[PDB]
This record gives structure tokens, C-alpha cells and sequence, in this order.
């Protein structure tokens, strides 16, 4: 076990649970989104090679975004997003319904989804994510992250 | 120099800047608010003894309030709190106006001052807080922490 | 990037650079010997799941082991061995002639090789080895380690 | 309570324990020596400013020695030293006999004491000692380090 700080469970209490553990950093990031961020898979970096992490797919049909780092240079400098309950879905819960991710090279990815409801920032002054928690049920209900130096 | 996984920069550019560093954890936390915040000190602890953080107080008349945890056995879960603009100031700039600490005892600090503004939340899942950075002018301008295993 | 913590480089100046990079966790790890460590392969833990680490491997007819840890209960509490020149070696640089791994569980592993030359102990007190670094030649040269909490 | 990585024991069970504990960085270490290690006293960084550790003095007559550190751009990068039983002593534990602080300027401070016994090497690659834990009875049983990023 070695375990890093995990801070987070940002969304929903419904879906399902899951954990793609840590890493050694992101390399890129796969969802898919329309008025909510339904799929979502990463592929992080292991030790200066690729490794393609769990997938966390949405049979709804989003739109689908493929966002490559410049890795190692560059890596996320903050992450944010917007929680909620669907408009779309039977559940009343809560989910992603946006997603921002901000890089170190001033880049911006999305938002994705919809800036509605409840927000959520983590800006990062010193240290890397290098892993993601969440929770999926049709679509991404919740989700965390993890870090270290 | 160690470092600390700091993650952080919730509130205003304005006021004064700050950094208290990092510790071996949180035993208590004071601080004086109103329709917003305005001092902020605490006590971290070193090593298993008591060490006085340096002192963050505004010069307004708050009502002050004392926040002893239980330490070891009590620490911090959670930060939950509102930033954003504010009448009677002259600067136009945002600044906390409320804070929430949640503990992993279940014990529930605040919310202190007016809940106006946007809402941030920092939920810890697995780590500990160890250090508080911030800005504060005439009052508590914004608020980051620093974090370790 | 995240970074280990990295102590280490024990043992000779020779053979060939390589760096394993950080995991999760020690699950078990092979090695051939006879008058030193020859080969040397291992097999971290990634997220709860084995994960076949880069091979260092010797053309040596050594006897091969397998070290399987009651994962993830047990870890490595300390690792330790010696180093030196060896008779059967064209260069005169110095190797690592033993090797002893020792459990959290008192189990102990080795000595491996030849208890011979300059002795090096890294006792454990908290944290675990998570990754492993050195180099070999057409044996182990030398070695070191990687660790976090 | 925040942890650290801490390595070591590297000495004798004998003497009276102790634990200074995990700082900022090393900005001074003082020490007395002779025949081997007694006094060992040291001065820690707590977020740029000077910390003045817990004492941990021999009463033996021994010669004195201010290791100052040009902080923060220098901080160890080794620990050499070694340990053994020892004469002039009714307690047949070891004991640290002698001690090696290089840097990472290049700068090597000691051997302090008599080498005599087994040597011990703790070589950083990628870190910082942040601590110092040990063993002291009339003089210096042990010692040992908290480590961090
Ligand atoms: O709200 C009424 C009713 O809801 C639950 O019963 C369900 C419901 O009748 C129906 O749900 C079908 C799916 O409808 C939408 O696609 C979603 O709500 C989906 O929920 C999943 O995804 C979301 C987001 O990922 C997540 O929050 C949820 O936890 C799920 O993972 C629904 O599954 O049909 C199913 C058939 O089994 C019923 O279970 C119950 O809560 C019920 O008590 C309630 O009255
Ligand atoms: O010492 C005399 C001579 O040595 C070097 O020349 C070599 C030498 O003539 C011969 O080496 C063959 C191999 O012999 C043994 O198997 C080993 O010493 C092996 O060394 C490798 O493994 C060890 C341990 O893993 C490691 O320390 C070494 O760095 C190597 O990885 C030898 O390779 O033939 C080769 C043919 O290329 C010669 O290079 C030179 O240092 C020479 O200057 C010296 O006079
Ligand atoms: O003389 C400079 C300044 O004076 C008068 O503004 C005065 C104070 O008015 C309010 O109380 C605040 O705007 C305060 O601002 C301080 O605190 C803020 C939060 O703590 C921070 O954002 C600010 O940067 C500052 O530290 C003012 O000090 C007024 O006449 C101004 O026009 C004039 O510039
Ligand atoms: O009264 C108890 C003890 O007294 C006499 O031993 C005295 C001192 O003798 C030597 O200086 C050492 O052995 C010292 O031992 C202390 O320091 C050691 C290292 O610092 C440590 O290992 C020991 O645990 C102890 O702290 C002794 O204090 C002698 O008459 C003994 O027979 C008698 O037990």
C-alpha cells in the first residue's frame, strides 16, 4: 500500500462506485458529455510510459473528447466543474453536469457539459493529480482525485 | 526545503498575502466573523506539542470563537465556506465570507458569517491538513491549506 | 510526475543504468544467485492488482528464487546485503554480492549470494519501499530503493 | 498527526530514547565527539524561520563541533557512520562511534569520532531529511531520520 492524499467525492451519492488508484501522472483524458459528462476514462503516465486506466463508459450518446496533455511539461493545474441533478434522468441524485480542466500552460479544456447547479474548484498550488475516484451509474454521478508531489 | 501538497486560493486577490507553512497537524482554530470573516489564527501542533501560528486578525469587531479539536484523535474533514464581493468596503475585490469545518468526529464548526457568494468545498477522503495560506487585508481576503499523510 | 522518495544507489559504479519508476506496493520478487545476485526481476502491486515489473535479468547459471509476499499484509520491513569485487569478474568494480529481504510478518528472505566485503542496512521504520533502482551488468551491480507512506 | 518517512536505527537498543521529530529542513547540527559520538544536538528550518531542537547532551568531556548548513540552497545528501560496542563503558551495547554528513555542495563535514565497528551509509537520491530520531544514554546510542519531499 503505499496511498496518496485523496481529497474529494465531488457529485452524487447514487452510481456506482470506483477507484482508478494512483499513478505517476495524467496523460490524457476521454469523456463523454452533452448537457451532463456521461463517460469518462484516463490514461495516465507510469513511470514515463502510457497506461491506459479503467474505463468508465456512458452508453448515452455524447459527444466524446479526447484531451491530450503535453505531458510531462504540462499537467493540470486545477480542476472544476458543476454538480447536479438530470433534468434527463429518472433518479432524482446528483451528477457531473460540467467539467473544466485547466492545465499550467494557460491551456483549457471544455467546460464540458452544463456550468448548472452547485460549483466545484480545486486549484492546485504545489503538487500533481495523479489518480481519479468516482462514481459512475448511466452516466458520471460523482468524482475525486488523487495527489502527491 | 520540504514541501506539501498545497491546494488552495479560495477568495479575493486582495488584501495582504500570507503563508503560516506546514506543521504536524491542527489543534485549534480562532477567529472572528460577522457578515463575513476577519481573523484568523490557529494553533497548529508540532511534534505532539502546541505551536502559536502567527497571527492574521482584523481590526473590525467581530465576534471572535474558539475551535478546539480534539486533536490527535479529531482533525479536520472538511471546508466548506462563501467568497465574493461585499458592501461596506471600499475595495470591489472578493473575500470570505464564511467558513464551515467539518471533523472527522462528526462535528460540525459554523457555518460563521453570511452565506453569500460562491460556495467552495475542500472534503478530505483520505489525508490531513497541515497548514493554512491566505490573504488577509482589513479582513480575511481568501484561504488555501496545505496538506500531507 | 510524482516523485518518490529515493535512497539508494548501493553497491557498484558499473554495469548498466535502469530504474524501475514507483508502484504501489512489493508482491513479490526473483532473483538468481550463487557467489552474488545475478538476475533480478519484481513484481509490484498496482491498485490491488499484480503488475509484472521491467526485467533485470543474467545470463548466469545462478539459483533462481521466487520471493512471494503475504501481500498486502506484508511488506518489506528491511532490506540489506553486501557489496564487493568479485572473483568470477572480469573488472574489478564492486557488486552486490548478498541480499537480504526481511518482513513486517519476521519472515526473512536470504541472505541471497555471498555475505562478503562492505555491509548496507535500510531499516524501515514507517513507509514502504515502492519501487526499486540500479544497476546490472551481467549481474546485479547495484541497487537502491524507492518509498512513501 | 501527519507522519513521515522515517529510515533507521542505525546504532545500538541501548541509552535512553528519543525522537526530535519532522521540521521543515536542517539549517545547523551540533555535536560532540571524541572516541566516538556523545552531544548531538541540532537546529531545524519551520517554514524559513530557525527551530532550535530538543537537547541531547553527553556529559563526557568531548570536542565540540557547529555544523552549519548554507540553507536552504544545501541540505545533506548522506549519512555515513559507525557503531559498535566500546570500551571505556560498563554497558556492552553499541553505540554510535562516528559519524559522515556530506552535502549537496559538495562539502563533507567529518569523520567525527573513531571508525570503528560496522559502517552504515544512508545515501539520498531524491529527498530531504527532515528529522532525527535516536538513542542517548551517557552519550550517542543511536540515531535515525524522518524524510520527506
Ligand atoms: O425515481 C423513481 C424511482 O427511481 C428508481 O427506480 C428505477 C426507475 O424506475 C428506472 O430507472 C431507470 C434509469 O433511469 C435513468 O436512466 C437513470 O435515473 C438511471 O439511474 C442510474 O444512473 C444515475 C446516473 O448515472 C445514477 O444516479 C443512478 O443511481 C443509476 O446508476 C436509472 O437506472 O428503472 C429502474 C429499474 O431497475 C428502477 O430501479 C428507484 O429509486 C425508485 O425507488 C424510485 O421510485
Ligand atoms: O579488467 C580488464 C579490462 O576490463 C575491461 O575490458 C573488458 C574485458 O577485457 C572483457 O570483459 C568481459 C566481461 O567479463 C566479466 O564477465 C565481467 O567483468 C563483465 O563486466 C560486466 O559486468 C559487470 C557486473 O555486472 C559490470 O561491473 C561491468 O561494468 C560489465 O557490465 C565483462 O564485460 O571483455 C570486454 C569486451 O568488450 C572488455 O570490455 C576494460 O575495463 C579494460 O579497460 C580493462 O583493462
Ligand atoms: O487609503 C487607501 C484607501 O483608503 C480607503 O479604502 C479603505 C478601507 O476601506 C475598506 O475597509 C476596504 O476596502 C479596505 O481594503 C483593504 O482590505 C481588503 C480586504 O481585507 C483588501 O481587499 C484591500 O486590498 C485592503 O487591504 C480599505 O483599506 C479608501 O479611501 C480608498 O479609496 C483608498 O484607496
Ligand atoms: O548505576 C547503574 C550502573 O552504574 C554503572 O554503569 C555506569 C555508566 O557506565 C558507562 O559510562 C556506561 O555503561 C553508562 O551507560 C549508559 O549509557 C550508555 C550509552 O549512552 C547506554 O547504553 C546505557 O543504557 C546507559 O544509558 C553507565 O551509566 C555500573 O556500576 C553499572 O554496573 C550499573 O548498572
Amino acid at each position: 500500500a503505499s496511498q496518496t492524499i485523496t481529497v474529494g467525492s465531488w457529485g452524487g451519492p447514487g452510481g456506482n462506485g470506483w477507484d482508478d488508484g494512483s499513478y505517476t501522472g495524467i496523460r490524457q483524458i476521454e469523456l463523454s458529455y452533452k448537457e451532463a459528462i456521461g463517460s469518462f476514462s484516463v490514461i495516465y503516465d507510469l513511470n514515463g510510459d502510457p497506461f491506459s486506466g479503467p474505463k468508465h463508459t456512458s452508453k448515452l450518446p455524447y459527444k466524446n473528447v479526447k484531451i491530450e496533455l503535453k505531458f510531462p511539461d504540462e499537467f493540470l493545474e486545477s480542476v472544476s466543474g458543476y454538480t447536479g441533478p438530470f433534468s434527463a434522468l429518472a433518479t432524482p441524485t446528483p451528477v457531473v453536469r460540467s467539467l473544466t480542466f485547466k492545465t499550467n500552460k494557460g491551456r483549457t479544456f471544455g467546460p464540458y457539459g452544463d456550468e448548472e447547479g452547485t460549483y466545484f474548484n480545486l486549484p492546485i498550488e504545489n503538487g500533481l493529480i495523479v489518480g481519479f475516484k468516482g462514481r459512475t451509474g448511466d452516466l458520471l454521478d460523482a468524482i475525486g482525485i488523487h495527489m502527491s508531489l
